[PDB]
């Protein structure tokens, strides 16, 4: 996150981290044994770190659960990132509790100007690299489809949107992605793609998760 602040320890307690012994993509617990992130972190020798804030200290509330099954999106383009949606589900069930919690799957698409959270442990710098030890927080607006297609033109399906910050400053960036975008307490993005970050007129590009509602239950009643 560029431009964001410190979320507080686990103030955001569905956030999960994926690892392979490094943090690499965020992702979002929607019930005790699945995981929802984007199809573009999949990679083998996935563990789930959940509860954590300090990514590097073990300080109590995290739990450490293996993938079982990362069940990515069967029409996932990789060089549109079009259908960037990945389920992954846990070899053991999560004890939830207040540091470890689900978030709401949406029953509607929310609308242009709708304010939201996006959260991860991704890049804190538009030029350069730093990675942040705690959870950075940042709240965005969902801009309008045309605002963002202009920025991105022939580049946005009806599965994405532009959450953000048209002046620069603030936005999600690498290392953030598959985690969530959360409006009002629904789950309404997955953390995708954009051009830089923070980046002037390139705003951030979701996951637009309200159009996944019913494969993410056929796909987790059937698995
Ligand atoms: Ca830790």
């Amino acid at each position: 996150i560029v431009g964001g602040y410190t979320c507080g320890a686990n103030t955001v307690p569905y956030q999960v981290s994926l690892n392979s012994g490094y943090h690499f993509c965020g992702g979002s617990l929607i019930n005790s044994q699945w995981v929802v992130s984007a199809a573009h972190c999949y990679k083998s020798g996935i563990q789930v770190r959940l509860g954590e804030d300090n990514i590097n200290v073990v300080e109590g509330n995290e739990q450490f659960i293996s993938a079982s099954k990362s069940i990515v999106h069967p029409s996932y383009n990789s060089n549109t990132l079009n259908n960037d949606i990945m389920l992954i589900k846990l070899k053991s069930a999560a004890s939830l509790n207040s540091r470890v919690a689900s978030i709401s799957l949406p029953t509607s698409c929310a609308s242009a100007g709708t304010q939201c959270l996006i959260s991860g442990w991704g890049n804190t710098k538009s030029s350069g690299t730093s990675y942040p030890d705690v959870l950075k927080c940042l709240k965005a607006p969902i801009l309008s489809d045309s605002s963002c297609k202009s920025a991105y033109p022939g580049q946005i399906t009806s599965n994405m949107f532009c959450a953000g910050y048209l002046e620069g400053g603030k936005d999600s960036c690498q290392g953030d992605s598959g985690g969530p975008v959360v409006c009002s307490g629904k789950l309404q993005g997955i953390v995708s793609w954009g051009s830089g970050c923070a980046q002037k007129n390139k705003p951030g590009v979701y996951t637009k998760v309200c159009n996944y509602v019913s494969w993410i239950k056929q796909t987790i009643a059937s698995n």
